[PDB]
């Protein structure tokens, strides 16, 4: 049996991990799911503790946990080890009967989990993109030590391109590893992407579009964060930067396409130029059970595909003209060092100001252009405690540079 | 990351066809860029000064032509090429004595019809690896190249037709290994739950059934894209290409038959898809162009480096797929129920499809006239036991081949 825990198991990837591992069981009693991990949402935690069980119970805002404590008392015939805080996630992180992590947490806050799963050499399905935008090379030096610790992508478009390999070749390897791509004979990247609600708007309606225009879909609800980094694009500007350090892929060798069917979660190219996709409808269960099943897979009772039903696909490039953060991924990607730290930082700023009505939709990226502009290159620490400090610090430089340039008023 | 030329040993079995010469096309477009393809033999049919031609530019160790009339007319033409001693061979014998040279690997068979099974069975029987591209051989005879590859455990058989090499190429290779294609099997230990078989749909797409009753050959030979044999060319226009590749699919993945989707797909850029039992689709796309197929076939596990122009998804802008209609393609349907039936009616399907191919080819019959006289044939056809050794069950097949073409003849005549 397969081990997990869930970390942020109450959000949008949390909730889709749960959905998909209890479907699974019922076929066979394959995952266990032994802990759960919150920050603050305690009685939809104290729901998920009812149905699975889970051996380890944590909640990291602390000023919840006796309330916490109390719903779960009411549960019978169940004694969990209740946890808080860091020290709580780090508890659950060492445990032995424990084999893989899935990270559902969003934002910065998602790194450090990520480094603990890493650290403890745990199997880390991964959704949290943040985290390798602002510690991609971080990331592949402490996977460097811990040498059976794996880093499985989650983040559907890169859980596409790692499917479309042959996974005879990705087992020689591992992501963020140097040479992956060369050791899978990838020649380009097509990342695809949905071209968020924006993506037919001329300049004029762009300069006047608001945050409530473009949080709500219909498939299925996503953060508030990532809602809006895919209406001005720059998730698949970090998705650009995840797909350069998860796969060892040049920048120039990365190509954006929009996709609107989101039919086609991306494409692998290879050095023959034949191209392997990845391609289902729009649904975050596959990628998620992929990287637990990896490298196996496993019957789900999910909708077939039905393309004929589908019937067409179409493909065309984004305009960086309408969708300037795809540009600055791109050039914060190719500064390298801590730029693409830079990047995510402010794009928080950012994007929580025009969430909030406090700026409009080229003062995103104009803001987050002026940030990039600001920072200067700096010394990459020698050791990963310092490397580690460095990137806190250089993080909160930029999102109070962001703040700052915004409270000029712009 | 250098030129770490570790060659590969290969024959091409109809060197002067669309196949071959493909096949050829890429390997010295290959050998530009890394010399890693050594042909060492070359063997056609007729095409005595073509082949003549590819020896002169390949120089291969050997040289065959299977017509005996034209054996001496090509020992003249190659005594031209100075510093040049090859094995020049003939007929039947000159095949089997390069199947079993130890300096060749991989043989593509680009033979038509029912005639590339005799090299087939002959290349596997010498355990070598056999990108075969010749579909008709494992239609009539998929269970005893089954038996065959069972025998001859080092031998095996990697597809070229394009759609399957799409399928082969959508896989994990470390489960590969532990099988290999046209084997019991295959498809749960790949984990695969089903398959979406695409086509072009040919030229006779949006024609009406009125209108397909009076279609003609020369309406179905004018393919603009690139050149095919005419036979495929005729089945492509009848679907009937499809439904042999239907059977294909079986017995290459062992894929149930109500597991194989038939899907049009005009643009003819995703060559074909892969359902896995999670329900994740994989799939292989490019332009359509067989070079790709043939070079995955002689790479595998590997793939090479090619200056193929590389696939451009914003300019090709639009995918389209739809079901494709039975009533205007019988043919597939009657695919379908042969394969469906097992035992020997794959073998009579194909038969029969031969001579009514034909049939048509020289605007002898009309175009329902071809699914209506397969119809006959196989329903006219009785099971048969199923002989246990392979010689037999070779001859059987070669029994009931004979017999059903015979038979869609007799039709054809009492109707004519
Ligand atoms: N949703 C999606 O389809 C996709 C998401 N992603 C990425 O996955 C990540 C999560 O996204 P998503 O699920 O949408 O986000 P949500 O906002 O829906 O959920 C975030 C989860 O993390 C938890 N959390 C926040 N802070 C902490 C903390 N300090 N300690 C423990 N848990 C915490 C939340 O708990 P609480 O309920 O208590 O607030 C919540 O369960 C993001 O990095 C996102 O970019 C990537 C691809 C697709
Ligand atoms: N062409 C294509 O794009 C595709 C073809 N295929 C399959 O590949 C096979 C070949 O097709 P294609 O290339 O179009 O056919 P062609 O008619 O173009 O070529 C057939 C080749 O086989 C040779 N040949 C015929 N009989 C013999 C024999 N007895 N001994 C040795 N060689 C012989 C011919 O030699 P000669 O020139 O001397 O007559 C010729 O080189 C078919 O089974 C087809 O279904 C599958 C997918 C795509
Ligand atoms: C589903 C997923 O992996 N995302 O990263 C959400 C991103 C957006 C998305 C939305 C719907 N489908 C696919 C992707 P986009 O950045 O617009 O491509
Ligand atoms: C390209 C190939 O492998 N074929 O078998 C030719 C098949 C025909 C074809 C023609 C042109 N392009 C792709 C396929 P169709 O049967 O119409 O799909
Ligand atoms: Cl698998
Ligand atoms: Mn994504
Ligand atoms: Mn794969
Ligand atoms: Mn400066
Ligand atoms: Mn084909």
């Amino acid at each position: 049996p397969i081990n997990v825990a869930i970390f942020g198991s109450t959000g949008s990837i949390g909730t889709n991990a749960l959905n998909i591992i209890r479907e699974c069981n019922k076929i066979e009693n394959v995952f266990n799911v032994k802990a759960l991990y919150v920050n603050k949402s305690v009685n939809e935690l104290y729901e998920q503790a009812r149905e699975f069980l889970p051996e380890y119970l944590c909640i990291h805002d602390k000023s919840v946990y006796e309330e916490l404590k109390e719903l779960v008392k009411n549960i019978k015939d169940y004694k969990p080890i209740i946890l808080c805080g860091d020290e709580g996630m780090k508890e659950i992180c060492s445990s032995n009967s424990i084999d893989k992590i899935v990270i559902g947490i969003d934002s910065f806050q998602g790194l450090y989990s990520t480094m603990y799963a890493i650290m403890n050499n745990k199997i880390v399905a991964l959704a949290n993109k943040e985290s390798i935008v602002s510690a991609g090379f971080f990331l592949k030096k402490l996977l460097n030590i811990h040498k059976n610790a794996k880093i499985i992508p989650v983040d559907s478009e890169h859980s596409a391109i790692f499917q479309c390999l042959d996974n005879n070749k990705v087992i020689k390897t591992k992501c963020l590893q140097d040479n992956f791509s060369k050791i899978n004979n990838i020649n380009k990247i097509f990342l695809c992407s949905s071209g968020g609600p924006f993506q037919n708007l001329t300049m004029d309606e762009l300069k006047n579009v608001t945050s409530e225009n473009a949080l709500k879909h219909p498939k299925w609800k996503m953060g508030k964060k990532i809602t809006i980094d895919s209406a001005t694009m720059m998730n698949k500007g970090l998705e650009v930067i995840e797909t350069h350090f998860l796969f060892d892929v040049d920048y120039n060798d990365i190509e954006v396409i929009v996709h609107k069917e989101c039919i086609i979660h991306s494409c692998v190219e290879f050095i023959d130029k034949s191209v392997i996709s990845q391609m289902y409808y729009p649904d975050m269960q596959i990628p998620i059970l992929y990287s637990l099943t990896w490298p196996d897979r496993i019957k789900t009772n999910l909708k077939p595909l039905d393309l004929a039903q589908v019937s067409t696909l179409t493909f065309h490039k984004p305009s960086l003209e309408h969708f300037p953060c795809i540009k600055l991924a791109y050039q914060a990607g190719i500064k390298g060092n801590f730029y693409p730290t830079v990047l995510n930082a402010s794009n928080e700023i950012a994007n929580n100001l025009f969430l909030n009505n406090k700026i409009k939709y080229f003062d995103i990226s104009s803001i987050i252009s002026q940030v990039l502009e600001s920072f200067n290159s700096q010394k990459v620490s020698e050791n990963s405690e310092d490397l580690m400090k460095q990137i806190l610090q250089i993080h909160s430089w930029a999102k109070d540079k962001a703040t700052d340039i915004y409270n000029k008023h712009n």
